[PDB]
């Protein structure tokens, strides 16, 4: 999985997402910086908050660079807080929309780039899907996203395979973990990304660096380490 | 197939689409007027107008009430100028997006709800689908929508058993043809909604009569028959 | 939602599900004996039991009618021991081939026509969707298929509002409830079919009486009540 | 696209499409001998004769690794005759099953692995989808499968940029042409396989040379210049 976050003045969900010239459009058949599978075509999502504040989500199954109807209408699609996701799963989990970040649970949108055991997670009975992410974002959610860095430090010690990259925003914030893979931070005047790789060349992108908390918000970015074992 | 525009100032796509109690949603299942099929779950769409003038279609080959994305997105699509509809196929059509109205020349959106022997109409490499909707459509775009009325007459005549309701707009003008199915107007202080069915039981509702061209623009609404 | 199930002699999937006046593929936009959803047009399912006895299900999210490939390939998929479903669902529920019944364990074959509220029942971490037919799939296989009647007695008091009929197989058994929803029976000389609603108007189907269990083996029609409250 | 073809005793659509350790299944997401597109990730289809030789297609416009039904219910569809495919299209170009190989005229499947100008093909109302290859497929079926050869030859001249490789059969033959793309020949003990690229690393695979027609029936491959 793939995944971008902007916080910051409007922006179009095909700005973010489609038009830049490495941005997750191309990500979902070559991604530049993954070590985990080949590309991300195995669905895609684009959470954004509107005026008032309501989260809202455009999930597919499908592989984005098909998708017409995304390509026709995210110029139209404009907001101060946009989470978005490709995805990338093995061969015989389930495709679904309903397994495609950005989860939510109406406050946050949250997505997961990794694996997890979910063996090792608690049984819920709030999750949007069966696969691990959701499994996973439940719990999140549950402990609640102020505590994001105690959630993955505490599951990167109950499965020490896991990889657990979390991308999430509340529109006025957003929330991200490094813990197995990739995230780098874009500061424009205008806003702030997050993104699992840079979208393009811009020399202000930088690389988070692993097993860290990335805090946006008010007009502040926290880069702050988490507990390893 | 049940399809349904607006002409007006901003309004939602959830507004004209979603929410009304007899709208378009509803119609995906339980359709009021709709003498041909019994539902329109065979897929959907929504185009619209930005701010730029720019067509833009949101396009599914699944039941409307099923789009999840839709229902949460629609309410944050404003526009001034929409076309959507609703697609009933018989078995063994073709489902894809592709072939669910409205369907676009890059000027104007179009709609079609009827039916149309394919082989009175000419053959095209235009078409945006192999449906018969989308082969009319081809026709009507290569024609011209200000030669709306006398297209669908012709077409009316090759095949006697076609129904021919078009509904078309291109930002700040809807066109729409009755030719064997239901149309009705309403006109609001905002704007003018056209329709295969009301949405709701608002007394404004009229229904166009069979057979008559429907022009509207900065709410003026004008009526005329087809040619005989 | 409608399901039908067949146990005997080898059957095609078209055979059963696709070819007659009133079967499933007719219900799937014009059932005759449905009190609860004008269609069932949310997703289908058709699971069969292979010379091996190794289960294999094709499921869909889309309406049954339009799905050419089946109707194309259908004909051509035999089995002693099949169990299909046409799916409908209260708008806003997920839409995805993993919410289809039939839902499966391995060994048995589960399709679900009714509703429960989820909260009166277990966690469980092993269930294949989100929806509510698969979380009580997830108990009742839990459970075990032998306790069935006993299962759905249980959550019919937990949950009064509850529709429960259930109907599922293991190659060499059906077994089915009535509970809130309907079921007919048709005995023919190479098997016996369960179903919600007869395929077609052969004066031999039966309709088995609500709050009622099933059991089909070695050519025996068993029909008992269920537990009192 | 890649596609592949079998023709002799009765062979399970899973063991032909998904089995193999580089097969249809593989280069759908990591193919070997590709030059046009990184993968084929835009549909596949898998068409089959049954025992009354009657075609049967199973068509879809997800990626085919993901078809959870297609990976369960395969092992079950055997046939002495399948071709199936893989697509890929270029961004933008409409994604929907009846754009998937392959196409049928209920007496012949056909898959079409390249690329060629609709500008220079007759118009159709015969096609089943509207993307290139299904124009294309129009036209091939239309003059007749036992005059492949021919109007792959004219095809091929009235666009001197399309790649026309064609994959067809009819239940006791298959019919292929290379025009511009690859394909390779294996010869088991129980039938042959044609397909756009080895499906594992079998000494018995040779490759096709381009511009030829292939024609296999009777266990007899016989593969000859197109004229
Ligand atoms: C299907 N295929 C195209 C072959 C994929 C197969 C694949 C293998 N590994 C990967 S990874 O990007 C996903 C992997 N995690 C998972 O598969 C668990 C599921 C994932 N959380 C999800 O949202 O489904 C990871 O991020 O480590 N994809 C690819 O190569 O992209
Ligand atoms: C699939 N099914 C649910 C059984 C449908 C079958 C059906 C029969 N007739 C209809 S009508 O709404 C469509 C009919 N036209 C066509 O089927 C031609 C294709 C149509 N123009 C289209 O856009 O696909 C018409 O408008 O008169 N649907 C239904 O009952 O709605
Ligand atoms: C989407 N729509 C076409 C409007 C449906 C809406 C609807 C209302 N009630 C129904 S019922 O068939 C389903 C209802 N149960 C549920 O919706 C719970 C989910 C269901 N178990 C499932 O498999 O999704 C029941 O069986 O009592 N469908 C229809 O009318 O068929
Ligand atoms: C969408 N994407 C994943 C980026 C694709 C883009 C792509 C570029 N070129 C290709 S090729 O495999 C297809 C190309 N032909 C076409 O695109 C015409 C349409 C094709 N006949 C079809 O069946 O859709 C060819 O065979 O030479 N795919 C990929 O890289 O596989």
């Amino acid at each position: 999985a793939r995944h971008v976050a902007w916080l910051g003045a409007p922006r179009s969900l095909a700005d973010l997402v489609l038009d830049p010239p490495q941005g997750l459009l191309v990500q979902s058949y070559a991604p530049r910086r993954q070590k985990h599978g080949l590309m991300n075509a195995d669905g895609w999502g684009a959470g954004f908050f509107d005026d008032d504040g309501v989260a809202r989500r455009w999930r597919s199954d499908k592989p984005l660079w098909g998708d017409a109807s995304f390509a026709s209408v995210a110029p139209a699609l404009r907001s101060r807080c946009v989470v978005a996701a490709v995805r990338s799963a093995t061969i015989g989990m389930p495709i679904e929309p309903s397994a495609s970040a950005p989860f939510s649970d109406g406050q946050w949108l949250l997505s997961h780039n990794g694996l997890v055991d979910r063996g090792v997670l608690p049984l819920t009975g709030a999750a949007e899907s069966t696969v691990d992410s959701a499994i996973l974002a439940a719990l999140i959610f549950s402990r609640g996203l102020d505590a994001l860095g105690a959630t993955i430090a505490e599951v990167g010690e109950l499965d020490p395979n896991a990889r657990l990259n979390i991308l999430a925003a509340n529109g006025s914030r957003l929330l991200a973990t490094t813990w197995g893979d990739t995230l780098s931070v874009l500061r424009r005047p205008d806003g702030v990304v997050l993104a699992s790789e840079p979208y393009d060349d811009d020399p202000g992108w930088s690389d988070i660096p692993d097993r860290h908390l990335v805090d946006v918000r008010d007009a502040h970015v926290v880069v702050t380490p988490l507990l390893e074992h």
